């Protein structure tokens, strides 16, 4: 179960190119580190969500079978680094992250598309609607988290196409925490106990919300998803092809395993992970491990010598 050295070894590569402006070396150091450490576990896995496919992305692809081999099959999800842009200009918020399920219970390839999702944390669970304005979501979860509406605080990505969504938020006097990058760590501070966040609610990216998602199944809460492309031809492209868009995928439906783990480690300075600091004698690096059998969240700092 060496999983979480994993993370740490993206973060400890990719530490160093932060600041730097290039994203690319950040991501493929992360890549690397993490590639060469979990080939290493007895495990195997499939990755059902990473980079890309096996064209112009080389690594950690798409039906990679990965670890030494041993072990029970699982799937395997994994962000080298959420918020390489945040990695490559030095600023906050920015983690490598792992999602490890039964093999087969995370949620499906098929075609990539964009991801209209909305998490909450456990104390409104069972009242959240995607399909329902966000004015009532919100409403619903204030009165259930007994909050007036005006100290809502929902997390938007700042992007042009979620301007409306602000615009709604903001007209029942709720509170929205802008944020530039990153909707893992923003969906599990939105289902992390007096975080600040209440709600997080857009459209980010599948992958994202697929390792969010186990994230939520393992301390607890719930997100829902549907599908959405990025333009109108693609838009079309389902119609041709039969795609439910309006489907609503919940927690389960993205990650259905029974063992969940899921662990984060901290590249630069995050709201819920501290980055690398490296001194001449290693590196101290900081991460969350969630496992779902146990609901045992654990945060733990390491220190790393040579
Ligand atoms: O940045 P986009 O393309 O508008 O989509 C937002 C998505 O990018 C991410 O910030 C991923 O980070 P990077 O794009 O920097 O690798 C996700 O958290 C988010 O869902
Ligand atoms: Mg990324």
């Amino acid at each position: 179960m060496e999983l979480v050295r994993v993370t740490e070894a993206g973060a400890m590569a990719a530490g160093r190119w932060v600041g730097r402006g290039d994203k690319e070396g950040g991501d493929g150091a992360a890549v690397d580190a993490m590639r060469e450490l979990v080939n290493s576990v007895s495990m195997r896995g499939v990755v059902v969500i990473g980079e890309g496919e096996k064209d112009h992305a080389p690594m950690l692809y798409n039906g990679e079978e990965v670890g030494n081999g041993d072990g029970p099959e699982c799937d395997f999800a994994v962000d080298p680094i959420d918020g390489t842009t945040l990695m490559s200009k030095g600023m906050t918020n920015a983690i490598s992250v792992l999602a490890v399920a039964d093999r087969g219970t995370m949620f499906d390839p098929s075609a990539v598309f964009y991801m209209n999702k909305i998490a909450v944390g456990p104390d409104a669970a069972h009242v959240l609607d995607i399909t329902a304005p966000i004015s009532e979501n919100i409403r619903a979860v204030a009165k259930v988290k007994d909050l007036s509406v005006r100290d809502m605080t929902v997390c938007i990505l700042d992007r042009p196409r979620h301007a409306q969504l602000i615009h709604d938020v903001r007209a029942t006097g709720a509170r929205i925490r802008l944020i530039t990058d990153g909707d893992v760590a923003g969906a599990i501070s939105a289902c992390r106990p007096h975080s600040g966040t209440d709600l997080l609610a857009g459209i980010g990216g599948t992958p994202e919300g697929i390792i969010a998602a186990a994230a939520i199944r393992c301390m607890g809460g719930a997100i829902q998803a549907q599908l959405a492309p990025r333009d109108d031809a693609e838009r079309r492209k389902a119609l041709e092809a039969g795609y439910d868009l309006n489907q609503v995928l919940t927690t389960e439906d993205l990650v259905s395993g029974e063992n969940v783990f899921f662990c984060a480690t901290g590249v630069t300075d995050g709201d819920l992970l501290k980055g690398v600091r490296y001194y001449p004698g290693g590196c101290t690096t900081h991460s969350i491990v969630m496992r779902s059998k146990s609901g045992t969240v654990r945060m733990i700092e390491a220190y790393h010598r040579l």
